[PDB]
C-alpha cells in the first residue's frame, strides 16, 4: 500500500537521520558515466571480471533482484541507458556491510557503486561493487505516472524516469531550436530580447493577461506577440533579428492550445513573403532530415493503433490560395474580394456558415466566419506541408496589401498534419495605412470583440521614420515538435503543461 | 523648420505620390549586395574610377543630402553600421529629367535603393554611380543625445548612435557563448513554465495575473529553480534555461522589473565544482568576446575614476560571516545562533550605529543582506565570491558540511554588482519543508519577498533529487560589465520606462 | 671553423648518449603551439609572471644569450613566429640543472620548453621555464642556389619562403572547391603510357621489367580526360604532375603541376568566362584585392601593377600578328603549304627571331607569337583562333577556315593557360594524328604520337566539349612576384 | 544481325557522307537549358498523361536505347549523369512530319543527341520530354554490347562506364574518400604540399624503382618510391604538419592488390608518436567510413559475390597485435630475442620456420623478407576488422625509431583491413648517426643482390643533422581504401586506366 510505503520508508531514513547515519550525502565523485561505461567495456566477454580497473558510476535503481542471500542483481538507469549491478558478497568490502546495505536499498533510491567491470555468463554488462552508497533514497512506491495521462502530466519527473519515450520527445524538442538559431544565425540574423510586458499587447489577434506593476503604478499586458518590437527594431537599421521566446495568450487549453507557448519569428529586411516561402521551405526540410534521418515522417491522427500517414517534407511544398480554394470546396462563389469588408458579405459568409453547420462563438465578424470555414474546408485537408496564401486584408492588420490582387494580402500561414505551424507576410509599412487598420481593430474591441487590437500609436509613429519593405515570420516551436515526434496532444511536448486544477 | 510643420508638409508630400501612382512604399526591391561586402569588394579601387561594366543594386537609408550644383548631388548612404556615397550626376542616370524628378523627391532619413557603378571620387571616397534611385520607404519627421530619448525611441537610437547596435551585439554574443559552453558540457537547453500557481525559487515579489477560461490565479515565475530540479529527479542530469523572469519591485541602474537568466543544474556536482566551471566560463567569455581578460570600466562615467578589472582566474574568495567580522571590527553570534531574537537584536543595533538602512520587515536575513551589501560587496571590484552563507538567507540552499548554520552556497560579484547564485541544491524533503514553513512565517510577518510553501515540489524531492549544485547568472549584469555600461537601459533594447 | 664545429658538436652529442642523457627523446607534450602562445597572452604587461599557470611549448633556438650566470635568454622560433624564452636560475628545477641545460643547448637546437607565461620590463612577452629539454641538437652552425639545394635552411631562415608555398597550396585549394562547386569529379589518370599523348613535348622514356616494355611519362592528361567524357562523366579534372624532358630555365621545370579540366557541352567561349571568373576570384580571395604589383626585373627594377578585373583582352593571334609584324600573312587557309613556310621563315630572318630546327610553320609561327604578341601580354590576355596546323586536338573554327576554337592565356610576359574546343570527329582527328607523325619523322622531337585506341574511343562519340590546362606553377609565380620559377617549387631541379 | 566490323563500316561511310554534303554530324554548339538531374527532380511530381504545352527545355544524352512503336511514335532511352530520361518522339508534336522521319531514320542506340521540348509523363507513369526538334551531336560509329568481361571493361573503360552504372559509383566513392582525407588533415592545419617525383636517389621504402634519363642535364633520375624523405626535410625547415597525396611507382609485378603506379597519402606531424598516429588514423578512418558509407559496418565479399559476406566493423578502437609475438603464437614456438634479430643465426632459424611452414620467399631470403613472408602467412591473412599489426623489427625498419622499451623493434605499426595493407606509420627516426648507419647496412644489401633495398641519402642525412623535431609520419595506400570501401577484390575495379599485360 503505498501510502504504508511512505510512511515506513519515512520513517526508517527519519531514523539514519537522528542517529547521524546521513542519508543525503553532501558529495559523490562519479569517475564515468553510464554512457561511456557502456561505451568502454561493451567489448568484454560474458564471465569477464575486471582486476586491474575500478570505477565510480551513479544512478537510480530500477530494479532489484535478488539470487540467495549472497547475490544481488541492481537494474541501475540514467541518461537514458541502463547497468548491471552484480552485487556478489565475495567482492563486497566485507560480507556484513553486504547485507547492512542490500537491506537499506530499494527501488527508486539513488546509488553510487565503487566497482570493477564485468560481464554475466548470459553477457550482461555489469558493475562488480566493493561498495555501494546511498546517495538520495526515494521514500514512494513507483508506479509498477506510468500510463495514465493526467499523472504522467502532473508529475513529469516520474514520467521521465519510468518512460525513455518522453526523454527522447524532449530531446528532439531542443534540437529543433537549436537547428533554427544557427539557420538564422548563418544567415546573418541578430538574435534579440523584446519586452514580455507591454503597456499596449500586439502582434496578433488575442486576449491578453493583464498584471499590474506596484512602483509604477501601471497596469501591463503578457505579450501576445514580439512582432511591433521587432519592426521597431528594422526601423532601427537592424535588418535581420529574431527571437525565440514564450507568447502568453488567456485562452482555454486542448489538444494543440498551452496559455504559454513558444514561437520563433524573424523579420528581414528587403524580403517579401516569396522569399520567405522558400526560407520555410529550406528550414523545415532541412530540419526534419537533420534530426529524423529523412524527408518522410510517420502521422497518426488517431493513436498507435489507428492508419498510418507518410508525410512527405521534400521541398516545395503544396501552395494553395486561401479564397480561390475555399470556393472550390464550398462549390460556390464568394464574392469579389474588394467587397470583403462590407456588411454584406458579412451576412453572406454569415448565412453560409449556418447552411455549412460551422459554428462560430460571437462575434461574427468576417474575419473569425472566414477562419472558421477555412478551419473546416482546407485546414483539415493539410496533411503534408501546405502554404495557405493571400489571406483577405480583413483578417490580416499587419500585413501588406497584396501588389496584384484587391482586398487580399502577401501573407501566408504553413500546415503540417491538421495544424498552423507558420505565420509570415511581407510586412505593412505605410504608416498611414497601419493606423487606419488599427482605428478598425479599436472599433471592433469596443463593439465586444476580446481579442481585437489595441491601436499603437507609438508604433504607427515608428513607420513614420521609415520602415524599409520587410518581411517577417512566426513559427510555434511546440506545434514543430508535436509533429517530429507524432504527438497528437502539446502536453507531450512541454515538460509541465498547463492544467485544469 | 517646426518639425511638426515639417511632418505635416512630408505626409502631404506622400500622400500625393499616392494620388499620382508613384508608390512611396514599393513591395519588393532585390539587393544584390549588403552595404558590408560592397565595401569590402571594391574597397581597393583608385581615386577617379568608375567601372560602367558592372551594376549592383544596394540599399539604406539617407543620412544626409548635399547637392552640388544642380547637376551633382550625394546622398550619405548608410546601413549595417556602416556607410557609402552615393554621387549622382544626371550625365549618368537613366534620364535627365527623372534625374531631377528623383532629387526633388528624396529627403535626409528616406530609405532607398541604388542601382549602378561602382566607382571612386578624386578624393579617394568609395561611391557607387546611380542608374536609378528608388524611394523604399520616406521618413515623415527631421532625425536628430539624452538618455529618455534613446530609450523611449531605440529606433532614432540605433539609427543615429552606432556605438548602440555594438552593444547590443555584444550582449548576443554573451548568450551565444554560454549555449555553447553548457551544450558542450553535455546540459539539456530547456523551456519551464513562466506562469505557476504558485511562484518560488528566489526571494522576490512576484508579478501576479489572472487565467478566466479556468477561473484561477497565476504568477510570473521569479525563477524556473523548482522546475529544474524536479528535472533532475527525472533522471535529466543537466539541464539549463536562459530565458526571462518577472519581478515586481523598484526599477533603477541595475535592476529592470524583466530580466534574462541562465539557470543550470548539475547532478552529482557541490558548489566547489561550480566555483571551477565558474571561472572557466566568465573567464572564457571575457576573453573570447573582448579579446582580453582585461577589462577597465568606468563607475563614475567617462573622465571618471577608471578601475581595470582583472577577470584572471583563479577568482578571489571571501566567507560571508568570517569578512563580514572583520570588515566591521567585532565578533557577530556564532552561525548556529543565527535563528535567536538575540541575534536580530545584535544584527539591528549594528545597522543602527553604522547608519545602514533596512526598510521593514527588520529581519536577520534583511539585516544581514544590507550590511553584507554595504561592507562586503562594495570592495568587489574584481570577480569575487563571497561564500557560505547563513541558512536563515538560504532556504533552498542545501547545509555547511562542517559549519553549523551556514549553506553550501556562492555568489559572484563583478564591480560591486551580484552577477551570479549558486548552491549545493537541498535534496532532503523534509528539511526543505521546515524551510518553507519558516519562509511562510516571515511571508506572514511583513515579508513580501519570502516563499510560498510549494508542496508539489516537496512530493518531487520525496522521489529522490541526486545530490546537485544549481547555479543562476543575470545576462543582462554580465552585459553591463562587458560594454562598461552603468545604466542596465544600455543593455535592454527596451528598457521599462515610469509613465 | 663550420668543419671544427660539427666535429665538436657530434662529439658532444655522442657523449650525451653514452652518458644516458638521449638528446633525442621520443616524445615531448606540446600543449599549446607558439601561435596559440601569443594569441592567449597577448594582454600580459611589463612585469608580469603566471606562476599559476604551466605551459609547455616547442620550437628551434634561434639565439642564445646569457646576461650574468644566472639568467639566459632564448630566441625560440617555429611557425613563422617567436617567442622569447627567459630563463633564470631561480625559477628552473634547480641551479645545477640550470647550468647543466645551459652548458648544453646551443643555436639551432630544437627544445621543449615547460614553463610560465611572462613579460618583461621591456614588454616581451615570454616564457619563464621551469625545465627545458633537449630534443634534436643542431650539428652545425646555421647561416640563390643554397636556398635551393637545402630549402630547410632557407625555411628555417628566410620568413617569406613559407608564406610564398602557403600561397602556391592556397592558388589549388581555391581551384578545387571552384570546381567542385561547378560539379566536376576530381579523378586520376596514368602518369606511365605506352604513347605519351594530349601535348606538343618531348616525354621521358622508362622500362617495365616484368613486362617487358618501354613506357613514357605523361606529358598530360588530356585523352583519358576525353576518354572520361565519352564514358558519360560530362565533367573531370585533375590536378596532378606532368613531365617534360626539356632544359630547365626561369619558367620550366622537368616536373610540374598543371590543373586540367573537360565539360561536355562548353566551347572555349565558354571557357573564356569560366577563366575570368576563376583567375579574377583567385586573385582577390588569396591577396585581397584585383590588383597585383608585377617586378619584372627584382625589387630594384621597374614596377607595373597588373589588373586582373574581368573581362582580359582578347587578340586575335593571326590578326594581330600581321598587324605587329606591319605586314599581310598569307590567308589562314593557306598555312599547310611550303610557301607559305618559306614566307615565315623569311620573316623570321628579317626580324632576326631564331627559331633552332625543324623550322616548320608551326614552329616559325610559335616564335614570332612569342616575340610580337606575348611580350604585349603583361595584363591578363587571351591569344585566340590558333591555326590548326600547331592545334592537333582542337577542333575547327566554324567560320574562319585553317584556324580552331582555342585560346591561350598570358598573365605577365608568360603562358598561364592552353585550353579549347575539343576535336571530337575521329576521322579528321586520325589525320592530324598523321601528320604530327610526319613532323616527328621530319626532326621534330615534340610532334605527337599516333594513338590509335583514342581515335578508337573518339568513334564511340565524344560529346562536344571543350577542354582546359593551367600551369599551377605559373600562377604561383605571378601571385608571389617570382619571376624564378624555382621560388615556387619546394624542391626545384637543381643541374 | 549485323556483324560488328560490318556495322562499323555501314555507319562510318554514312557520317562520311553527311560530312562531305555538307551536313555537320559533330556540331560545335548545343546549348543545354537544364540536366537531366535537374530535369527528373525538377518535374518528377508530374501525374501521368501529363504533357506541358508550357515549357521547352533542350537536354542531352547517349541514346541507350531506340524502340519504334509504328512509326509515328518512336521512344528513346536517353541516358547521362548516371541517370535516365524517355524521350517520347511522336510525329505530331516534332517540327514536321517529313524532318520527324528524316532525324530518327539516321539515329542509333549510343548516339550523343540533343533534346528541345516539353516535359510530359507517359499513361504508364514515365518522365518524358516530348521533343519539337532532336539533333544529332556525336554519333556512335560501333555497335555497343547488346559489358562482364573484365579485359574489354579495363582496356575500353569508357564503354564500361557507358554500360555499368556500378563502375561510375566506385569512382565517385574514390573520390569522395581524396576530399575527405584532404577536409581532415586541412582542419588540423597541415599544409598540403608537393615534392619531386623524380629524385637523383629514390628512397622512403624499399622497392624496386622505374629509371628514366634527363638528356639536358645529362642525368639518370629515378621515379619516386615515396616522398617520406623530402617530407621530413620539410619538418626540419620549420613545416611542423605537410601532407602529400600524389602518385608513387614501383617497378614490379601487377596482381589484384599491385598495380606500378599508384596514390598514397603520407603525411608527418612534429611532436607526434605513432600511438599519437594510432588514434589519429582510427579517427580518420572510422569517420571516412561512416562519412561515405551511413554507417561503421561494411560488407565483404571475400570469394566473390556467390560466396560468404562477412560485415567488417570500423567501430573504434581497432584491434592492435604486436608482431613478434602474435607471430611466435601463430607459430606455437619461441622466435630469438628480438635484440637478437640481425644476426646470420636468426635468419638461418626464420629460413628454416619457412622451408618447414611451406613460406616460400624468392631470393634473397633476407630476415626482413623471410619476417615478412611469414606474417604475411600466418597474421595478415587472419586481419578481416581493421588491425594495427605493431612494433616491426628495427631490420624492416631502416627509416623508423628504435622502441623506447623493446631493443631491437621499432615504433611502427601498419593497418591491415580485410586481407591487405592499407597503412604504414612510424616514430620517425631522426638520430643522423643511427639513420646513417642503417643506410649503409641497405647499401650493402644492394651489392649483395636485392634491388629493392634502399640507397644511402647523405643529404638526407645531412638535413637531419640540422635537427629533425620528434615526428611521426604516416602513408595510406588511397587505392587500397577505395577497394574496401567498394568491396572489390580487384585493384582494376578502383583505377580508371590500370595498367595492363600487352595486347
Ligand atoms: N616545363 C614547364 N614548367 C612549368 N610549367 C609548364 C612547363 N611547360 C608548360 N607549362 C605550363 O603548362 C601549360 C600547358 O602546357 P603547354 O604545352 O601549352 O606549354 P608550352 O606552350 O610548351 O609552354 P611554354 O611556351 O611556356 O614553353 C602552359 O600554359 C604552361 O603554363
Ligand atoms: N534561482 C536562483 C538562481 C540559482 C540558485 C541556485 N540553485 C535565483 O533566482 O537567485
Ligand atoms: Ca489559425
Ligand atoms: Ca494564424
Ligand atoms: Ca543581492
Ligand atoms: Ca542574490
Ligand atoms: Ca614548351
Ligand atoms: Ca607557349
Ligand atoms: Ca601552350
Ligand atoms: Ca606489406
Ligand atoms: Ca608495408
Amino acid at each position: 500500500d503505498p501510502n504504508q510505503y511512505y510512511k515506513i520508508r519515512s520513517q526508517a531514513i527519519h531514523q539514519l537521520k537522528v542517529n547521524g547515519e546521513d542519508p543525503y550525502p553532501h558529495k559523490f565523485h562519479v569517475d564515468i558515466s553510464l554512457t561511456d561505461f557502456i561505451q568502454k567495456y561493451s567489448h568484454l566477454q560474458p564471465g569477464d571480471h575486471l582486476t586491474d580497473i575500478t570505477l565510480k558510476v551513479a544512478g537510480r535503481i530500477h530494479a532489484k533482484r535478488a539470487s540467495g542471500g549472497k547475490l544481488i542483481f541492481y537494474d541501475l538507469r540514467g541518461e537514458g541507458v541502463k547497468l548491471q549491478v552484480m552485487a556478489n558478497s565475495r567482492n563486497y568490502k566485507s560480507e556484513e556491510e553486504f547485507i547492512h546495505i542490500n537491506n537499506k536499498l530499494r527501488r527508486g533510491d539513488i546509488i553510487g557503486v565503487q566497482g570493477n567491470p564485468g560481464k554475466t555468463k548470459k553477457g550482461e554488462l555489469s558493475i562488480i561493487p566493493y561498495e555501494i552508497t546511498l546517495l538520495s533514497p526515494c521514500l514512494h512506491m513507483l508506479p509498477h505516472g506510468l500510463k495514465d495521462k493526467e499523472t504522467r502530466y502532473r508529475q513529469r519527473y516520474l514520467d521521465l524516469i519510468l518512460n525513455d519515450f518522453v526523454r527522447q520527445k524532449f530531446i528532439i524538442r531542443s534540437k529543433i531550436i537549436t537547428y533554427i538559431r544557427s539557420f538564422l544565425d548563418e544567415l546573418g540574423f541578430l538574435e534579440i530580447e523584446t519586452p514580455m510586458m507591454n503597456i499596449i499587447p500586439g502582434g496578433a489577434v488575442a486576449k491578453p493577461f493583464i498584471t499590474y506593476h506596484n512602483e509604477l503604478d501601471m497596469n501591463l499586458y503578457m505579450r501576445i506577440a514580439p512582432e511591433l518590437y521587432h519592426k521597431m527594431l528594422v526601423v532601427g537599421g537592424i535588418d535581420r533579428v529574431y527571437e525565440i521566446g514564450r507568447q502568453f495568450r488567456n485562452e482555454g487549453i486542448d489538444l494543440t492550445h498551452n496559455p504559454e507557448f513558444t514561437t520563433c519569428e524573424f523579420y528581414m529586411a528587403y524580403a517579401d513573403y516569396h522569399d520567405l516561402m522558400e526560407i520555410t521551405e529550406k528550414m523545415v526540410s532541412g530540419m526534419v532530415k537533420h534530426i529524423t534521418g529523412s524527408y518522410k515522417v510517420t502521422y497518426h491522427p488517431d493513436g498507435p493503433e489507428g492508419q498510418a500517414y507518410d508525410v512527405d517534407f521534400t521541398p516545395p511544398f503544396r501552395r494553395i490560395n486561401m479564397v480561390e480554394e475555399l470556393e472550390k470546396a464550398l462549390g460556390m462563389k464568394l464574392p469579389e474580394t474588394n467587397l470583403f469588408e462590407t456588411e454584406e458579405t458579412r451576412k453572406i459568409l454569415d448565412d453560409i456558415c449556418v447552411a455549412k453547420a460551422v459554428e462560430c462563438p460571437p462575434p461574427r465578424t468576417t474575419a473569425r466566419l472566414l477562419d472558421k470555414l477555412v478551419g473546416e474546408f482546407l485546414e483539415v485537408t493539410c496533411i503534408n506541408p501546405t502554404f495557405i496564401c493571400d489571406h483577405p486584408q480583413i483578417m490580416s492588420p499587419l500585413a501588406k496589401w497584396h501588389r496584384s490582387k484587391e482586398g487580399l494580402t502577401e501573407r501566408f500561414e504553413l500546415f503540417v498534419m491538421k495544424k498552423e505551424i507558420c505565420n509570415a507576410y511581407t510586412e505593412l509599412n505605410d504608416p498611414m495605412r497601419q493606423r487606419q487598420l488599427f482605428e478598425e481593430q479599436a472599433k471592433a474591441k469596443a463593439a465586444g470583440d476580446d481579442e481585437a487590437m489595441f491601436i499603437d500609436e507609438n508604433f504607427c509613429t515608428a513607420l513614420e521614420y521609415g520602415l524599409p519593405p520587410t518581411a517577417g515570420w512566426g513559427m510555434g516551436i511546440d506545434r514543430v515538435a508535436m509533429f517530429l515526434t507524432d504527438s497528437n496532444n502539446i502536453k507531450e511536448v512541454l515538460l509541465f503543461p498547463a492544467m485544469k486544477p
